[PDB]
């Protein structure tokens, strides 16, 4: 099942697309639907026609419906340094340290209102001169840390603020439009192997491919199971929590996002998440 | 006005104590009440008798009412290094850097469910061997960053995890029972000068004063106004958000909290926040 | 316990006055409070001062609070001919028939929005030229037909429409402002004997006692228990349903209510219900 | 548009069938949907497949969905004597009087919880020995008395209690299962002429047509407009109120309903409402 959500005249409607391309209008809240599916693959709803999923992906809005975040994740957390000047501890950089350590990096990324969806704008802080998108596989979780599904997430990061001081990381990570995900959440059975997926990032500036890069999830060294373990340790998470699993695609120092850029992130078996960029004003 | 809240048979009742010791049962949600008071000092409710505020402070529960968090803060944020081995950038420690920099440290501390109140237990992570309480003046904020009142907050911190790597700060800060506040929120007019208040920390172990230390808020170098400025920059906060303003009372490396410790924090004009300690099990 | 309710800035607050004149602000919905009291005489709430009950009775509104219906009764039903030209069946009038029959008269009187309280206006239909108040003891009921308390009710009746044809009774009984009750609901233990209470009706026109009459409930022939029996037979009623028990005070044909009349109804141990009259315009 | 509603795992879903047999799952509450349609014929929702409307009509439940009341009418009112021993006024029967009078009969019939829908059981009072169904055209109304649509209603009537005394009419009319309607509500444009419709009643006893009778609405003498006029006079009604417009099909005194009877009522352009009968136990 691949779950998406539209906003229509101020209210939400959730839909699921099945492998045979049939679309079901959901009876339940999408997080509840994902929990149910995780249990027995049951889906409550009616088959609908006239919902053009492919058009929604490309054009964002058809008539009075517009695609958005597939769920409202009560919490969003991130991991980093999970794939194969700077602050340093006894001559060794903090990033190299975490890479070699038993304990992975886990940080709080966003509340639901700080997240945006497919076709909506991500933001660059007014006081950042070097913000990069971070293209990542993300998991939707229940309160036990069980994986309810997979999605694409952009961990939008003010890399300059982070480089300035690791103590500025929260400021570099948490703000309005700091986070984007979708366009769908795919159930766990839609991804046979999460560690064999292609991730492609494109930054499009005035029609021009200003940056393009790809990585396969077979390069992830710090596994998701371990990330979840450290996330939930002494730390309860609500159903529908999203954990984003780090990035291996890092544009250069001259590749900072600017106003009206288009960020496109593709992941195998999920789709392509597309977000315009808005630079915040001082 | 000094605002407190009790839980009674599973529901909440908010009360305000006035300077003349009269107690008012509030008609409105306490955050809404604080916003109203900030505007015109109006308080909606009835004067009650038989609510023994002083007893609630000392004994926590009287009959079927128990004092708790005075509000549910939708977000809790913290600042650090605000008062007059380690990771370092060009030989200078990250903490010294922030101290000397224009940009203060701002971090996400807690969601409301990770916070506890007067008489309830704070927690030490199962994987921390050195957790300290951090006694702080905290402010309750509206969405514009206007100060709606003051309270005592304990920023419970796994100092060992932080010392290990600054990238572990979120893990050291955010978990069940990582945060305590109260026992009251005092309106802004109850504190003539926020920069002239005594803060006293006591850690009581089996009746013994295991640690005691005090500092005056006249030692705060990074002002609250500036902390709020950087908190809300490109970053919307909900009404009732709490910002805790850093600490200057830091017990030694041998003063780590353990199970059944009692942490007591006193601030002038607010009161004394008292929380037992629970060590989490692996 | 004697229960009343005020409206304040668009919201409700319920209060109970105890025999010793102490006033309690209720934690629960008043119907729920009455059900609880019926079980074990427990009352959840705080003692309040500054609520001037006697003034509310006389002046209706003090400051920003105004007395109203003590509850929202989900259904209101009436009985008639319960105390010691016309349509007739085999020469015997329909009213004489019911009086002598095993089956009492039971009719639907009002929905909560068609009822008014102490100090609010009752109405005379635009097409009635002879409307009388009918002063009655009324009972508040749970879904099992158990008596939760007693109150005063005015069954406002377009007597001319009724006299015209018994088939017009619903029209004569059910309309906006057709029904008034209060000013309090008294718990069952406040009335030792429901069949030993004085009921007094006064219609005041421009300061003049235009009508006055009284009857004692010892003249009720059709008992309340029996009225309840026939009400609930094959007919579920919600908690807080009010059943009004008929009248023995019947003003003459020249005593029809008009605009700005004041109707006052006193019942022993309950109080005096006072309602101005508004004549509806065509 | 023809609107129906199903109950599914304890929740409701509303659907509309269009003239071309396409079925739309409604976004809005059905009363709200009817109000919108009355304004500009707009219908908010998605076209669904796999909802077998014809099967629902015949079999009542398909899989986990069951047809029910198409709306919850906040109030149900009735009119009688609207088509072309006893109590009498000056030798003339009360029924003949209303027939010849300017003022029609209007009575309160049911609350929503006393109503049932297609495929659900109507009831015969435990104390009635002669209960008849009364097959009627009914209208759904907004608060201004505007007709939002038409439906079939069964005004289930304890005719023996009524004959006993006109003052027993409420008891004969108002009780659990006293009222049935559906299976659909048709919008006003689905009925070109409400006064040219065939109404057919069948009472089926153990497979046998125990009674059959029909009448056309061209025999209605007291028009619906006039019934609505007297209903709403000084008497506010909520949106979705149902007014049932009287009957001309009256089975004989030996045709009283009994347990397990099937009552079927057909009206042109609406459909056939089918309800089993349950005799209530003493």
């Amino acid at each position: 099942m691949k779950l998406f959500r539209v906003v229509k005249r101020g209210y939400y409607i959730s839909y699921a697309i099945l492998d045979n391309s049939t679309i079901i209008r959901l009876d339940e809240d999408p997080i509840k639907a994902l929990m149910r599916y995780s249990e027995n693959k049951e889906v409550l709803g009616d088959r609908v026609t006239g919902i053009d999923y492919q058009s929604l992906l490309k054009s964002f809005q058809i008539n009075d419906i517009r695609i958005t975040k597939p769920i409202d994740p009560p919490e969003v957390w991130g991991s980093g340094i999970s794939y194969e000047n700077v602050a340093k501890i006894l001559g060794k950089t903090i990033y190299e340290k975490v890479y070699d350590a038993v304990r992975p990096e886990i940080f709080f990324k966003a509340t639901p209102n700080r997240c945006v969806g497919h076709g909506e704008a991500i933001a660059v802080r007014s006081d950042s001169e070097w913000t990069l998108p971070e293209p990542e596989l993300a998991v939707v979780l229940d309160s036990n840390g069980k994986i309810l599904g997979y999605t694409i997430m952009d961990d939008v990061s003010a890399r300059d603020l982070e480089a300035e001081n690791p103590l500025y990381l929260p400021q570099s990570k948490i703000y309005a439009g700091c986070c984007a995900f979708g366009p769908v959440i795919v159930t766990s059975d839609e991804i046979k192997n999460p560690y064999s997926l292609d991730i492609t990032l494109k930054i499009v500036r005035e029609g021009r491919v200003f940056f393009e890069g790809s990585v396969n999830t077979n390069k992830m060294r710090r596994k998701i199971e371990e990330q979840i373990q450290y996330l939930i340790r002494d730390n309860p998470i609500p159903d529908g929590t999203i954990l984003t699993t780090g990035t291996a695609i890092v544009p250069g120092r001259d590749k900072g996002l600017k106003d009206e850029d288009i960020v496109e992130i593709t992941i195998s078996n999920i789709g392509t998440l597309i977000t315009p960029v808005k630079k915040r004003r001082k």
